[PDB]
Parts: C-alpha cells; sequence; structure tokens
C-alpha cells in the first residue's frame, strides 16, 4: 500500500504562465510608476492572439505591447507572431469606494474569498517535496536552454513528480517531464540530457536515484506554445501555491495589486504558516483566512497543525494572534507589497523561493512566536 | 472556534458566464459530433467576449448565437458585446497521443492530478459550507427570474462560514453580495435576503441566529463583465469542494472527456462518493495522476482522514476491484460523451440533487461492500 | 500618343474579399428583412477579419458562416482567420432623418456626390479599358475554378492601357499579376496568360500585337490578406468607371439602398446609359448631390463632353421628364430592395452583360427620345 | 445652370480619424527609420480601433499612445476604445521587387494609376468647391478649439455647390452638418455657422446670397465612430480634388513613399500645378500608370481640357525635359522621406497654403517656360 503523492509544474513558455507573466509584468510597470494603482489585469493567449484585459485605475501609462514582448521574446517569439488586443477598463467606482475608505487609515478587502497559507518541514524552503522538485526540474531545464547547454528544445514544458511517503524517509516514485522540441532533435541526446537533470535534482536533495522516468510520454511535442494550447491568467493556481498538498480557496495571484486579498492575504498566510513551522511549534501548518469586501480584517480564521503540533494548539493560535497584525492595510505594508516585484513569482511558484528574497518567506517572526508561547 | 468557509458565485458572475459559454459550446459540438475534441476558453471583459481554444469537430457551432443564449437571460442584448471567435484546431501532436491507432484505448488528454472527494455531512455527500453557498444563490436567481425578488441583477456572490467545534455544526456567518438597481430599496433588499438565508438554514435543520453580511460594499450597481473581467476556469474551487477537498489545478468547463482534468475528476468523485455511501468512511479523498498518452493513471492515493470504518488497506483494495481505471472505460461507464455540461457550469459539478449526474450515482455501494 | 489606363482586381484580392463579405452580409439581411438598414465595413489583415458597421434589422446573419462562404472558394479554411464581429446598430439620429414620418418619402442616407457615366465604346456602354481589365481577371478566375489554369491562387490584378490617338482604339499594354504556387512552371504560366490576353483582345476585335507585362514583381507566392490588408470600399474606381469617369467618393459594398452613395450612383448610371443608348450623345456623365434627410437631389449636372447630337438644353429637359428623382421612387423603380449585391462586389457594378442589373436596362430610351 | 459640388469632412469624422492615426504612425516610423516600409490601415467602429497593415522598420511605434494623440483633442479618453494592434511585416516577395539589387533604383510599390490636377480658379490652384468646403470646416474646428463656437463636437461635414454657367462663379449652396451637444441652442448654432459661411464667401470675393443647409438631419448628437464606422482611405476624393479631377483609386494615408499611389500622386500634382502657374494651361491633369517593381511610369497622359495656351506638343515636351520620372528620383526631389504626413491627413493633401508642402512649390515654372519655347 504505497502512499504516493504527486504535484506538477509548468515552464516559462507554457501558455497559462505567459499570461501570468504578462499580467504581473504589467502590474509591475503600474506600481513602479504609481504605488496607489488598482490593477486587475487578465491575459488570454491563443493561436496568434494575446488579449490584455482587466480593470486598472492608475496614474501610470504602460506600453502593453512592449511589455508583452519583454516576456515573449526570451521564449523565442518575435513582433509579428501575435496580434495584441488591449481592453483595459478602469476599476469600478462602486468597488473603489468600498476598498478606499473615507478613513484613510484602513483599506477594505478588495473582494470576498478564502485563502490558505501552508508550510511544512520537508524541505529547506518549507514546502512540499513534490512541488520543490517539480519546479527545480523545469528551472534547470530552462536555465540550460538559455545557456545553450540543452539544445533543440523550446520553452513550453511541464513536470510532474510523484513521491512515496510510506516510510519516515521519502522516496521519489516517478519523475515526469514533457518538453517541446525541435523537429530535427536527437531523441538519444534529449533523453540523456533530461535523465542527467532528473538525477542531479534528486542528488541535490539527497534522494534516491532509482525512480521511474517518464520523458515526453506523447512521443512527439513539436507544436507547442499558445499555438498548441490556449493560455489564461490564473489557471495555474495550484502550481503557484502548494502542489495540491495544501488547500486553496480559489483566488489567483497574477495581475493583482495588493488590495486584492486573494494575493496579499495568501502571502500573509504563508508568512504566518512558514514562521510557525520554523519556530518548531509544528511540523506542518495551514492557515485559512476569509474576507468580506470592504471589511478591513478577516471575517474568519482557522489554524490547522494536522496533529503535528509540538505545543498545545491553543497556545499556537494564541501566539499567532499576538505576533501578527491582521489589519489588511497593516500586513500589506509589513510585507512591503506595494514595492515588491511580482514578475519573478509568476513562474516557478510564489512560495519557498530560496532563489528570491520574498518578504513573506522571511523567518523574521520566529522569535515573537516562540516568545509568545 | 473551528470556522470553515466556502463561497459560490451566480449565473451573472463574469467567470461563470465564461464557464457557461465554454460548456454551451462543448454541448453543441458533442451534440453534433461525439468524437469532438474540444478545449474552449472564453474571456469576457467590459464590451468584449473572446471565444478561443482548440477544437477539432465535424460540428459547426454558431459561437455568437451561443454566447447570446447564455447572456440574454442575464439581461444583456445583441449590441452589448463585441464577439471575437478564435477557434484553433487541436494540435496533431496531442491528437496522435490521445487517439491510438486501434480505437481500443484512449490515452490521457494531458498530464496532471485530480481529486475526488466525498463526506457524510449532507444528503448530497458534500461539505455543508459549499451546499449552503450554492443553495443561497440558486434561490436568489430563481426569485429574480420569477420576479419575487425585484430590482436585482444576475451578478452575485455568497460565502458561508460554519462552526465545526462541536459534533453538531453551527452556521457562523452567511454572506451575500448581489448586484442591484440604482433605485432599489435597501430595506426591501435586506429583508428579502435574510428571509432567504433563514429558509436555506431551516431547510438543512440548522441554527437561525447566525450573523448576516449583506452587500458589505454598500453599493453594487456596476457589475457583470463591466465591473470585473471573466475567464473560463477561474472558479475551480467553487466548481468542486469549496476548499474542503484538495485540487490538482485543472478546470472543467469547455473540455471534452479526453481531457482527464474533467473525466478523471468526475470518476474520482464517483469513487469517493460511493465509498462514503457504503459506510467504509465518513470522508474520502482520491488523488489520481496522469501522463499524456497513457491509458491508465500513473499514480493513486486514497485518504480517509482517519474516519475509516474498516482497514484502509481493504478500502483501497475494494476500490481497485470495483472500478475500471482505464480512461476509455470510465468515460463510457459515466456516459460522458452524452452528458450535458451546461447545467454543471453553474452551482458546482458535485452533489447536485437537482440534476441527474452519472458520477453522483450510488450504484457502486454493493460492489464496494462486497469487495471488502 | 493618348494612352489611358484602368485596372481591375480579382475575387481573392484583399480589398475585394471585404467588399464581398460586406455585400454577402447585406444580402442575408435584405433577404430576411427588406427594411434593413445596413452599413457593413470589413477589414481583413494577416489572420484577422473584422466585421463592423451599423445595422438595424429584424434579420440574424451568421457573420462567421458568411465570411467562410466568401473565403472557402478562394482556398482558405475555418482555422485561417480570427473573426471579430462588431455590429453596432444604426444611429437613431440618422434613422429619424431617413425614415420620414410621412411614409411616402425616404430622406437621403447621407450627404455626398455621385457620378453616373456611359459611353458608346463597348456593348456594355463602358470604357474599353475597364471592360478589358475585368474580362481578363474573370477569365483567369473561371479557368482557375475549372482547373484549366493550374498552380495559381485567387489573388490577382490587371491593368490595361489603351491608345486613343486615332478613331480606332489600340491596346498599348495588358498587365497582369497573379498569385502563383511555389512549384509553378513559369513557361506554362506565361503561355497561359498570353493566350488569355489574346483571346480577350480578339473577342473585342482588337489588335493582338500589344506589350504584355506578366508578373512584373518576379515572385508572387505570398498573397491574400497575408500579403496586403483589405478594407471595404477601397476599390471604388475599379467598382465604377476605371478613372475615365469622375467619382464623388462614396463606396458601394455593404450599403443598403437608403445610402444614396449606392442607389443614386446606380440611378445616375441608368440615366447616363440610356442617354447614350438613345443616341443623344456618345458620352454622358451625370453628377447628383444630396443632403441628409432630403428626399431629392440638391444639385444636378449633365455633361455630354461635346458629343451631344441634339442641343444640350433638350437633353437635360428629356432627362428631367423621363426620370423621377425622388429617392424612394428611384429605389423602387430599380428594384434595389430585392437586388442581390454580391455579384457586383467583384468585376465592377456597371456594364455587366453577364448579369441582369436593373440600372443596366435600356428601358428608358423610348421616353428620352420621345421627350426631346 | 451648371452646378458643381464638392465635400469635405472634419478632424472628428471617423474616416479621417483613421487617416490621421495611419499617418501619425507613418510619421513615427519615418522619424526613427527613413527606410521604413509602411502600409498602415485603421478601422474605428463603436468601441473598437483596429490598427493593421504591413510594416518593416527598425522603429518601434507605440500604437496605443499614437491613437490617443489623435483622439484626445477630439474629446475622447483612454477608456473609450479597445485597441487592437495587428502589424504584419511587409511581404518579402514585394520587398525584393521594390528594393532592387542595384541600390540606385526603387521599383514601384504596386501597380496603379494616379492623377495630378491643377487649375487657375484659386490662389491654391485648386477647384473653388474643394477650397470652400475645406475652409468652412477648418474655421469651424478652429473656433471649436478656441471656444468661440461652443457645444459642438469634432465630427462634421460640408458640401459646397457652385454655379459655373457664367464667366464669374456664383455659390449656389453651402451645406454643413456638425455634431452638437444635447443641450445646444439651435439659434446660436445657426447664427454661428452662417457667419462662418459668409466670412468664407467674402474672403474669396463671392456672392453672399447662397442657400444655406445647416444640419438638414435635424438632430446630430450621436457621432464619431459610435455613429458611423471609419476606415483608412475612404475619403480619397476629399483628399484630392473634390470630384473635379479624376482618380485612379489609390489612397494616401498610412503609406510610405515607395507606395506610388502616394508619391506619384504628389509628383503629378507638382507637375500639373507648375504647368498652370507657368500659364501653359488654365487646367492640367496628369495620369501616370505604374507596374510593380518597375522604376518608371508605364504610361503617361497630359490633358489640358482644351485650355492650353501654347501648342499641346510643346507642353508635353516641356514636362518631359523639366521632370525626372524615375521613382527614386522624384521621391528625393520632393523630400518625401522627411515630410510629415499628419498635417495632410485632414483638409486635403493639395493646395495647402497653410502648409509648406514640397509638391505645392511653384519651383518648376521657370524650367517649364524655358523648355516650351521654340
Ligand atoms: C493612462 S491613465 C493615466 C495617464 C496619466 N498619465 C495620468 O496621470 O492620469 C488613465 C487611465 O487609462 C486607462 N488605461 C488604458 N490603457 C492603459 C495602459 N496601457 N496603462 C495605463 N492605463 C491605461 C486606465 O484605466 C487609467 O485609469
Ligand atoms: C496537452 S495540452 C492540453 C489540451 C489542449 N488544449 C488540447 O487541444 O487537447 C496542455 C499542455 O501540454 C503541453 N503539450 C502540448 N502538446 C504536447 C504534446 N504533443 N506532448 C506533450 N505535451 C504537450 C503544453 O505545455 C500544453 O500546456
Ligand atoms: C467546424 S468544422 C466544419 C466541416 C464538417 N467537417 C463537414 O464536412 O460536414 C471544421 C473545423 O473548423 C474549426 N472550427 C472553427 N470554428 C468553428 C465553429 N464555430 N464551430 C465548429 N468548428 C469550428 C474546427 O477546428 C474544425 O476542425
Ligand atoms: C470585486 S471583483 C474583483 C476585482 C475587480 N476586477 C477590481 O477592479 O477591483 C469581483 C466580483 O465582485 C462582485 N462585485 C463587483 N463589484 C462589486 C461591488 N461594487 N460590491 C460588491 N461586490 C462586487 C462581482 O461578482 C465580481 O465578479
Ligand atoms: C440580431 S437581430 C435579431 C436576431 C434574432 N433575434 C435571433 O434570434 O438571432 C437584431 C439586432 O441585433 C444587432 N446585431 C448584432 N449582431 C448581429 C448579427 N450578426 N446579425 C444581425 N444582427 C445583429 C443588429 O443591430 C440588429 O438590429
Ligand atoms: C502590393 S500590395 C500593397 C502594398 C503593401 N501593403 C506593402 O507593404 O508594400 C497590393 C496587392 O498586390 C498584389 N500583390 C501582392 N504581392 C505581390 C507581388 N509580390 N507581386 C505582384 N503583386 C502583388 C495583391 O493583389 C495585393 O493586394
Ligand atoms: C519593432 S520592429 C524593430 C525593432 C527592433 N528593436 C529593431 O531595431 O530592429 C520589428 C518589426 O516589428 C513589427 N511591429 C509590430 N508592431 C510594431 C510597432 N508598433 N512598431 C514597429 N514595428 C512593429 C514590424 O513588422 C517591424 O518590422
Ligand atoms: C450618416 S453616416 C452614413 C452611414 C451610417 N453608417 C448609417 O448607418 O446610416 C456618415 C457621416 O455623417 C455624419 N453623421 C452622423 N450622424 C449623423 C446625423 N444624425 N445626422 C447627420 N449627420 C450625421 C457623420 O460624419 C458620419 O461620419
Ligand atoms: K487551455
Ligand atoms: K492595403
Ligand atoms: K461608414
Ligand atoms: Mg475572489
Ligand atoms: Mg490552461
Ligand atoms: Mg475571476
Ligand atoms: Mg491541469
Ligand atoms: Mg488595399
Ligand atoms: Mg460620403
Ligand atoms: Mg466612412
Ligand atoms: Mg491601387
Amino acid at each position: 500500500y504505497k502512499k504516493i503523492i504527486t504535484s506538477e509544474s509548468v515552464g516559462a513558455g507554457h501558455p497559462d504562465k505567459i499570461c501570468d507573466q504578462i499580467s504581473d509584468a504589467i502590474l509591475d510597470e503600474c506600481l513602479s510608476q504609481d504605488q496607489n494603482s488598482r490593477v486587475a489585469c487578465e491575459v488570454l493567449a491563443c493561436n496568434r492572439l494575446i488579449v490584455i484585459a482587466g480593470e486598472i485605475t492608475t496614474h501610470a501609462y504602460v506600453d502593453v505591447v512592449k511589455t508583452a514582448w519583454e516576456i515573449i521574446k526570451p521564449l523565442g517569439y518575435d513582433e509579428n507572431d501575435f496580434t495584441i488586443i488591449s481592453n483595459v477598463n478602469k476599476q469600478s467606482v462602486d468597488i473603489a469606494q468600498s476598498v478606499d475608505k473615507t478613513n484613510k487609515n484602513l483599506i477594505g478587502a478588495g473582494d470576498q474569498g478564502i485563502v490558505f497559507g501552508y508550510a511544512c518541514d520537508e524541505t529547506p524552503q518549507y514546502m512540499p517535496l513534490t512541488s520543490v522538485l517539480a519546479h527545480e526540474l523545469l528551472k534547470e531545464i530552462e536555465r540550460q536552454r538559455r545557456s545553450k547547454e540543452f539544445i533543440k528544445i523550446q520553452a513550453d514544458m511541464k513536470s510532474q513528480v510523484s513521491i512515496d511517503y510510506s516510510n519516515s524517509t521519502p522516496l521519489i516514485e516517478t519523475m515526469l517531464v514533457s518538453i517541446q522540441h525541435d523537429e530535427d532533435y536527437d531523441v538519444e541526446y534529449f533523453n540523456k540530457k533530461v535523465s542527467a537533470i532528473m538525477e542531479q535534482i534528486a542528488k541535490k536533495y539527497n534522494l534516491n536515484t532509482n525512480f521511474k522516468k517518464i520523458i515526453n510520454s506523447s512521443g512527439r511535442f513539436v507544436i507547442g506554445g499558445p499555438i498548441g494550447d490556449t493560455g489564461l491568467t490564473g489557471r495555474k493556481i495550484i502550481v503557484d501555491t502548494y502542489g495540491g498538498v495544501g488547500h486553496h480557496g480559489g483566488g489567483a495571484f497574477s495581475g493583482k495589486d495588493p488590495t486584492k486579498v486573494d494575493r496579499s492575504a495568501s502571502y500573509f498566510a504563508r508568512w504566518i504558516a512558514k514562521n510557525v513551522v520554523a519556530a518548531k511549534l509544528a511540523k506542518q501548518c495551514e492557515i485559512q483566512l476569509a474576507f468580506a469586501i470592504g471589511q478591513p480584517q478577516p471575517v474568519a480564521m482557522y489554524v490547522n497543525t494536522f496533529n503535528t503540533n509540538l505545543i498545545d494548539e491553543t497556545k499556537i493560535f494564541e501566539a499567532i494572534k499576538k505576533s501578527f497584525n491582521f489589519d489588511i492595510k497593516t500586513f500589506i505594508n509589513d510585507l512591503n507589497l506595494w514595492t515588491t516585484k511580482y514578475l519573478p513569482v509568476a513562474t516557478y511558484g510564489h512560495f519557498g523561493r530560496d532563489d528570491l528574497d520574498l518578504s513573506w518567506e522571511k523567518l523574521n517572526k520566529v522569535e515573537d512566536l516562540i516568545k509568545n508561547s
């Protein structure tokens, strides 16, 4: 009765991720010029067409076409490949009055919804091992593509990693990869390259190297990008988060300014959860926050430590409440979300990014949590 | 307090419009051609509806007429939206992998992970938070169309928080935001919603003393895609188990059954639901993983959350002997080529006692019982 | 030498595709609703076809299906173009002006100036340069469809220069550019075109020693909207009199008859053509001007170029007594609500001995003669 | 009674907006890259502006910012239109034909026929009907921007009918339709337009008793692309000679000078205008035809309408000795790579005494005179 858990990732060239990138590149340009921007940018990319839509109210001007090209050119496309449509509508004044309170010391929630923060002790990143390996696999392939160490491949790619959790020590069951390749590729070269990368990633995490490898199970993958499959913003929300190990309330991240609690509260919840595990109050922690549009604080909260709590759950809940300010305006500012760049997190997950220096990944609340328990 | 919260969205919500259109298109295709390959994605923003995705079909679907079928009942007309149709054709590199030469097997439409889930909390075998969230909006929409509830528009959301600290659940909070006319009467509006909140609570034998949050924005006249952009597959948690179950990431609407994101999810719900109805567990969650072109799942995990009535090993073993995991086989077993998907593009795909879905049938309890 | 030149373009030319689609749309509207107001403009550029304009109608036209009717014969398929449909309704401020309270009169759809023209040079009563330019491309397209001329595509142009120094006209130059396949045979292609050039010259009893310019680019494989953008109403001189006659500016395709740019131009051609057929002149040009909402022309000018057989005053006077200048009346006299316009969206709107156009009928010669 | 009529349209007219955007785009391209190949077509309908066409250039033009430059002065804002950009690349099969191996010649960008025209009726050497039609709308637009004429919008048309029965012309009718605000004052509106009609007539020493048609629709509040779709190159007669001259069909806006539809038309106007200013004819019309990839006209015809003051043979002969008909040469002679085209996308491309256009210069009169003597 093996216990096999599986998570996936997608590359920079994947059509859903292109949209996520463009949406966050646009957000970045807005916030860079106007830190009171309201931005809710959604992008569609389908065979020859990229539609840039959403609601924005901003003093900035963003050259939407130039921005799309910044993301698309490194993947291998040129200025004649896509028709670009710009349908940028302003934020609804009925929404704005509710978020931007008369009392300028409070920001009301950008929308209702539910978010989940999650953390665990399985990796240095405090993330499920399946997610971390899935992302690392694709990062390493993309890096080798750009360095030209791995040739005759294109940017569109997916990974799936199954891990065996039956014992105290995890075993990799299966590593799967689909990468878009050139017509004139060499399968032997391609297969040896991927395998070497699969083993290197396993060795780097001190794992077994005897796992089953599924390399390009379709048998052929030359048609790819938005030509092969349509892309949309926010259609990789589980890849963006915790790889199906954690729960998810439904909200997407990319293209959203921090007033959209779907994004800021999720980073806040990860911040809490991650620090809770780093403080060794639990092996795993999941935090659920719910919001109501226009209300400055969460409407409901739940902490779940999965029965891995080292101290009484009551004292964990109580430490969290005394160590964190749950006012939306306050946690936005505490996490420096108005000045953070989001493009780097539009690829390879928003969480456990030891390659980045994200505000919500900092273990700068362990002392307060410890002390308050 | 242990407070768990789920949400729902109405027929007029912009994400749900796109989901409706995507599934209305699928329906037309499959109705004409049951070997259609369909992966329709829709965007709706301000004055624009883009209909895109990959389709290979012998059918012809009048994409504009279809968009209107969905949009007219919400109150829009033929001059409100520019319609763009960008239908691409399924990639031949994908098709060769899915359609094996001998039609004996179908390979998986894509890699990924799906989750089925079921529990004993409701007659629908669904989390109470989800069920209440959906029922709330169904009842508002029904009253809107009957004209019992006036001066409201179709765009709406709900959020239901339930207290699970005790053996008997309590409703903590019911929240509703509904789009209203400029000349609405707030008193009328607030009394109407409250009555509906209590009726939904009474119908599930629940407490009636819960906090009510009604239009916390204070104004909600601009709505629809004018207020907020919509896209297909951006309501995947509302579509499924309201954040109580896990999710592997795949959306449902606009996809033919070769896309295992949809078919395997319905299959997993079918399994999980029958497991709970057979009383082998109070809750069950099944995770299946796929590889593109492979006819069976690549991995499987059953989790009963320590609510198993018999040995977990025997539950896993009963599932394996009671269900055929071949993709082509479970598609046919669930009648997915002939099922209509538009009715599930609103108000969740699971626990629909208002519908007659193949994957909601408790027709596998006997086989599961017998095989343990 | 007096060398006069006119051009034509083929069914596959991008401007003409738009003209075809615009008139195919009009046709569908009028076929269902003869009180349709239609002003359909179309753009076709590399992978995109935008269908726009103002329409008020009880009809429904499947704009995508219609675009395909026009594009399929040229060799395109259902995946070649993104279709955008942006059909806006007719302005109510315009409508009140055109549709008078008094239902006996229709006001002019817009201001502007139109020109009718006719001459005695051809059986069609059209300039010889125009007729030859159009015949050339018709014959190439017919041979393409019959498969007598292979390895060519539908996009093509012609230009015909004629020498008018003497009493008998001489062809100076015939020019043709046709889009060809990559693997075409130039020798075959050149012999084919030449034979067609000579056949067209022989059919009009003309010299056969003219210079031939065949595909002066040297290569013409990229064509259609991929090579060059197309728009409705960008072929107005090819549509009319090949630069021999004047033009006031208004385009024809996509317009219902309330748009005087179209109906008054056909009416002016009708007058002019009958004047020449009555032998009151060898050439005749009629200029009518309109004001929006006014049921009759605001100004009028007849020019017979000093080829008048009787006094000009008596020619003007015969015209006035032989024709009703009320807009509603000449629309009905010419049967414009029930005429099909797609056939005239290619190969000119005038002198179409291949068609049976109301405005080409010599049914006013007796009245003109009698009234002088 | 011999009544000739011409029309004009305003800055806010939907066809003209597209023409403006097309030429504003061209301008940006040429400003950055003088070897640009540009063929930009624009559609504007209801809430949508599509920017399409084929461009090969080292430039980058922010198409959205450019559309706004044109649309903001008319009264629109950044939320009014969905903008689509479908810029395609010039066809390499066309480019090889235009950009000859011999870098000293440019082949014609396309086949076609152009017409230059000039006459002695006005200081601009243009038909009186055209001049009056354009002046009327310029003066309305100027007053709109100065705020002398209020509660009007930029979309507008004019039509001027003139009586040519006698030696001295008479204005028959002046017509104007202007888009107005809902709360306008008709009396104010009618007095304003009339004053402008009379001022324009007096300025050309014409009669002032003509019939005035002012907003014959009775209502014109819905306007712009909302009221009526716009496309590039659907005002080719307003752009040229108001239906007095002939036209071969090609449009001007959005085209670089390799498109002979534009450059050869300016060249033909240049010739014709100088021919009339040299007093060799009262009216002159020049017809040039081209073949794609050929560096010179394929055919040429001068028509003086029997108004030639000297023998026609000597006129034809002077033209040939005074003008170089090589395409590359006349492009350079007219400075077409460095000319701005946005100013001519409104109020006609010809007889613009308000501008300094290369093709309006009477700098070939001396050579024509000199070459037409025995
Ligand atoms: C361009 S911005 C503001 C520009 C000006 N710089 C200012 O200070 O206000 C005004 C509106 O444009 C809309 N908009 C449309 N396209 C846009 C783009 N690419 N970048 C920014 N705003 C855009 C937004 O809705 C925004 O409220
Ligand atoms: C397989 S497609 C999914 C559905 C597709 N929309 C259709 O028409 O069936 C999803 C992903 O597969 C990857 N992909 C595309 N073609 C593939 C192929 N032939 N083999 C393996 N992977 C592929 C791309 O990254 C793409 O995002
Ligand atoms: C729609 S079918 C029509 C022909 C039909 N197979 C017959 O012969 O009876 C042709 C192809 O066009 C594409 N298509 C484009 N737009 C479509 C639409 N609106 N409805 C259906 N298919 C469309 C699909 O990719 C499909 O494979
Ligand atoms: C709040 S919006 C999302 C963000 C939005 N794109 C923006 O610019 O802020 C999401 C939903 O809220 C609901 N909604 C829109 N306007 C609202 C308002 N003024 N008050 C309450 N709910 C509203 C609609 O169902 C809509 O899909
Ligand atoms: C579409 S028709 C009536 C269609 C009919 N009720 C049906 O069931 O399909 C009525 C109005 O809608 C607008 N319209 C928008 N798109 C249209 C299309 N493709 N064909 C016809 N009318 C369209 C027109 O302006 C017209 O005045
Ligand atoms: C030459 S194009 C217009 C110029 C174009 N927009 C540019 O970027 O130069 C006009 C027409 O030429 C014809 N055409 C296209 N390519 C051609 C070629 N290589 N040789 C001759 N004719 C051609 C087609 O009929 C097309 O509509
Ligand atoms: C942007 S340009 C050249 C930019 C490049 N940095 C260079 O200097 O060569 C390359 C091509 O992009 C296409 N393009 C698409 N949109 C464009 C725009 N707004 N401006 C210029 N070119 C555009 C044109 O076909 C042009 O030839
Ligand atoms: C009236 S439209 C002609 C065709 C129009 N698409 C239709 O549906 O009938 C042409 C032009 O007239 C002007 N126009 C628009 N609305 C008008 C109105 N109500 N009365 C007079 N002129 C108008 C605008 O300049 C517009 O560019
Ligand atoms: K997709
Ligand atoms: K063109
Ligand atoms: K129009
Ligand atoms: Mg949300
Ligand atoms: Mg996707
Ligand atoms: Mg959404
Ligand atoms: Mg998926
Ligand atoms: Mg064209
Ligand atoms: Mg007109
Ligand atoms: Mg127009
Ligand atoms: Mg031309």
